[PDB]
């Protein structure tokens, strides 16, 4: 009855069901957490893991006791319940200092500030077993086209990425980097506002082989964008090193529902990627539990997302493993997709009158796809009425 | 009073007023114009030039002395002229052999093909003088998830391109290849949607140097983005090679309406920001006189085109001479956005106190960025509104 | 195994079956169909009825004795099949006399012709049986601010649909109208773009019983609406004449897919809705099957439309049955919305202390609505994954 | 130098200028305006008068003595400055009480305390010389399907407009209701959720002449429709009571930008129709100055709203004066669009063989639009740049 269990590998940010309920027109609707409660909670439900910004862990302004203590109650819950940090980010968004961006700033003292409070957090990240640090550039960017020049802004953000690759390769540190896209909000634009836009700029970055991307389900959909796409995208480029899983319905405001809430197709086919990929990182749940709810409705929300993720997984390994599925496949020419266009080379296709002047285009033309009847099988099977 | 000539470098493709008004829901409402009468018509507007898919300038199955009829005939209108022909691109969409694509169909053969026809023209294009070579994989995605393996797609393609990129070196030319991004429409979702993922995809292939991006206004608005953004990132990256001006109401079909139409004031920071950084492309146009117009409203839409453009250089120039807003520019430090961040590099960033453990985030809080003000200068200049 | 027979009701229109596939950017993929051959193959896959334009049936420019041939040979076709005839409508919008709409043309010629040319297909359904005639006024708006003084328009739209139901009354016709809202496609945009607009424009129409709505599934989708949300508001208008059922994937052109493609838990929403409610009209399908497809494809897609809508009805049944979900529905107070507010009356509410002076504002809001309990279980039947 | 002064009749929200700049990712970063502080910067400005919801004016959980004197303060202010207060509203969104809404919530209690502290507003409302009262259901609607039976709903939301339709009658007030759409946001779907589904709504209250639409530009624009069409629908209906001026950049979060921001167009388009239409209401601004701004910023913001309307309605008025433009007019048949189809009748109609059976259809076909053109003279003059 799709229970999950930690080597489901399912993770939560402290902020997912730690969040009050604050939305810009209203107050919390619950009290806050202690870290050390959702990482019992959540241990409790079948979670691997949580991850954190450094001042969900770490109330902004501490001092060094209570930065140590906080730490200390936390590593004792981790090692009450078995549960894993495999992620780390920072908050570079909340406070108003940030208000014009962290990284991408026009005032260049706040710049320097937000590389100062990451490469701290780095520190912790590792120290708790991180494998990943996220960045979210979500104040980097412009309500008006004077504020920002993004050419300026673009060498702005590799400076910053660069000092911190160079910051984790100076102290010897294996931990990566991920760029989470996001296309707008708070910003009017934001910077890198897609899983395109962000994989290109780490091709410009010192040491790409440093960062990949950490894509959101509800990001992509936000730009109207297809997000299994995005993600094979990302998995060709091999820089799939975390995702955001939760849903969105449509282009609006981001709306962190529940994963398998929101797109429920787009959900089936983005987990059949996923495990048809072999991806092998956290998957971690970026929700809130929507304001409505209870602290029981947090957790039954919580849940939700790893059942939703079980109930998917089974139906699409159902679907790629019906014979009468793989007929449809080659029905469809999915196994010529798959074969090199012109493996004889470019003189030999040159040369080849069967690719143009004897290439009989009507007849190749009239050959339908079947797509409908292979998708129709694909709703069979996540609907659970095969006949 | 913003008369263009043909030092502007406007271009328009033939397919755009030639559009003869077919839409989804309608027959023509124009009879097919001969390429040589656009030619004429667009020189004496002040166009610089035409650019061409194969199948515009030779229908479709034509022999080969009719081919090289039309040829003579383009040709002469060219030399008649003074026109240029500084950009080609292939029809790798209307014929129902490419329904589920060109370089990415599932069947090899349609693959093979797609090269062929796509070699041809190349051949053509630089015969014709052509600089930039586009590409637009209209017919490349899905409506289904099953469909498209994406991984194995974007293998295709990048198959393809790195032929069409060896070809191009086998034979000495001097073009280079442009991707133009679609979100989708024809297909439910197109490959490469947005210039970041054209970006990105561009720096996996064999000899990235040879292939830039052709970013077309309304495409990326499709998808709600920021079109001078992604400009921006364009150009950050070393890759427009040319780009293509419209207009576009939001997130709906291609609109292709004529540049200026649409979103004015992203049409004001558009040409404020290829001015500024001196792009020296092509200023081209993929537009479609609506289906409302008869011929004399085809010509005033292609006018309209170049007029807009003018007028919004115009206003842009003055804004940026203008010592009122060079001052707030500096009130809203875009000088300090341009500056590094960390000049001194990583251990001295560390180091300085006045980065973290000195720095005052209230005081660096309180600074207004001044933008609304800036942004009204802006307003104020397209609007030949300054008191 | 959710198979259709006629007692469902489940129509098609000629024109989605018999879609060529010729969309904007190519040609089409499939021969015509002859509307004969529509009916047989729709009969015997369980359908009730065909709908039609009036162009679809008999060839713009008909003779009067082709007419009638035309109207034999489809007659004997229903008479051989048993299938019916719920619905029928007017092309007022592809041939180029209507390039600015039909009834809202500019041109008062062309809207004249417009009404001509509707109320001879209003006689023809009528002898075909149909029991509701669907305006769509697709090429009603504009792409320019200055073309289309919206409030005349809307006075030449009130005009027209008044002298149909004059038309209609003077003839003693049963049957009635339903407008089909569509926001933009192939107008930049529409006039009354959505369920809303339409059911407040019949308010002001003569004899407002005559007119309901006929709302698409994909075009309330393609303004980012719930469409089960607009559905319930034009059931509690009692307007809901008709239903075009489809999918869409959000926000871009229309894309007509199958019914319980694009938008799943939508059409579970929907279903469960229009089941609840009792909607007793035809089940009908407005769907291009894609042009990838040949036409056993064709029939395929037809075929699943019907068997999604029968999975779907089944899975909202069993929710709405299941006793733990009816616990749920309780204690989410969906039992309490639908009790009067304060049927003691205004000055009965005005003197009740407890509705304000002492009420206890904290302890009500810490009530949690237990709406994500409720919607995993509504998840779980839709997949069929109760345990 | 487009100076407004208080005969321009613009208005602010308190909230508006008052924003603190919080949203969901971050902190205020603007301290909290005094309302006497906001009422004079304002009318040092030009305006004509402010608005408010109940407790922007006195903080929610005031005492009696507390309230009297807020009221006495703010009274002084408007004494002190002649500004007025035409429009207030309710805060039925921030209290977590109303978390599942207020009129619609489903807990009863909930909906009768929206009720009393409504009708406690309206008092005060009709005391300050408000003519128009504000209703925007912000938290009416779902994230989730099951959560919200919509007809259920809807009868709650006609019971409580009912209500206070009954409660103003009752004193004698001259007040009426205005309603005021939004899609989404920040609920995941709000019901009435555009000017048609409001206005269909008002048709079925009790005393429908009580009630109006408030629409908001930005509102209608989150759904990707044309904010003129509305407005121009709205006011065909008779029901254009107050309006809600600013700007968004297309279909995304409620941005709030100063009025002339987002879509510049449209803006033109709204402000030619407001003034041709003699709209004679409030010129109300919702906007939201950037968190980016510190005080200075809030009224340079807030300055730009009232000098772009100014702007605007000279270049609208030059536009539809230009003979020029008049011709274009006549040469579109915009004013064959003002004319009755059929003031002949419906017998004289289907008798005038000009209409049908001897139209030249082909003819008619063939008469350009002219619409171009039309929209180029709009755009010269909405830029200034008529030659
Ligand atoms: O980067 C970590 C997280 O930071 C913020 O909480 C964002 O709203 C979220 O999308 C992101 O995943
Ligand atoms: O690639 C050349 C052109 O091909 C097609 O006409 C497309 O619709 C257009 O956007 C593109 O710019
Ligand atoms: O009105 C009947 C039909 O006409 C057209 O085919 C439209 O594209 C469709 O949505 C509508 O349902
Ligand atoms: O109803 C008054 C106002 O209430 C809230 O502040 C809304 O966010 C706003 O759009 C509305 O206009
Ligand atoms: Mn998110
Ligand atoms: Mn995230
Ligand atoms: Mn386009
Ligand atoms: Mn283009
Ligand atoms: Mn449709
Ligand atoms: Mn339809
Ligand atoms: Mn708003
Ligand atoms: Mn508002």
């Amino acid at each position: 009855n799709y229970q999950p269990t930690p080597e489901d590998r399912f993770t939560f940010g402290l902020w997912t069901v730690g969040w009050q309920g604050r939305d810009p027109f209203g107050d919390a609707t619950r009290r806050a957490l202690d870290p050390v409660e959702s990482v019992r909670r959540l241990a409790e439900l079948g979670a691997h893991g949580v991850t954190f910004h450094d001042d969900d862990l770490i109330p902004f302004g501490s001092s060094d006791s209570e930065r140590e203590e906080h730490v200390k109650r936390f590593r004792q819950a981790l090692d009450d319940t078995g549960m894993k940090v495999p992620m780390a980010t920072t908050n570079l968004f909340t406070h108003p200092v940030f208000k014009d961006g962290g990284f991408t700033a026009n005032d260049r003292d706040v710049r320097r500030y937000a590389l100062r409070k990451t490469i701290r957090n780095i520190d912790l990240a590792v120290e708790l077993g991180a494998e990943t640090y996220v960045a979210w550039g979500g104040r980097e960017g412009a309500e008006s086209g004077g504020a920002k020049d993004v050419r300026d802004a673009l060498d702005r953000m590799k400076e910053a990425f660069d000092l911190l690759g160079e910051y984790v390769t100076s102290q010897g540190y294996d931990i990566r980097f991920a760029i989470e896209p996001k296309p707008n909000e708070p910003r009017g634009d934001i910077l890198l506002p897609t899983v395109g836009h962000a994989l290109a700029f780490i091709e410009r970055l010192e040491r790409p082989e440093l960062y990949g991307v950490n894509p959101e389900v509800g990001h992509e959909q936000m730009a109207g964008l297809n997000f299994p796409h995005g993600i094979a995208q990302a998995l060709w480029a091999g820089k799939l090193f975390h995702i955001d899983l939760n849903g969105q319905n449509g282009i609006k405001y981001d709306q962190d529902l529940r994963f398998g809430a929101g797109d429920l197709r787009a959900a089936f086919w983005l987990v059949d990627l996923l495990e048809s990929a072999g991806y092998s990182g956290p998957r971690h749940f970026d929700f809130k539990p929507p304001r409505t709810e209870d602290f029981d409705g947090v957790w039954a929300s919580a849940a939700g997302c790893m059942r939703n993720y079980l109930i998917l997984k089974e139906r699409a390994a159902a679907f790629r493993a019906d014979p009468e599925v793989q007929e449809a496949l080659r029905a469809s020419r999915l196994d010529e997709l798959a074969r090199p266009t012109a493996a004889d080379g470019l003189q030999a296709l040159l040369d080849d009158r069967s690719a143009f002047e004897e290439f009989d285009v009507d007849a190749a033309a009239a050959r339908g796809m079947a797509f409908e009847r292979l998708d129709q099988l694909a709703m069979d099977h996540l609907l659970g009425a095969r006949g």
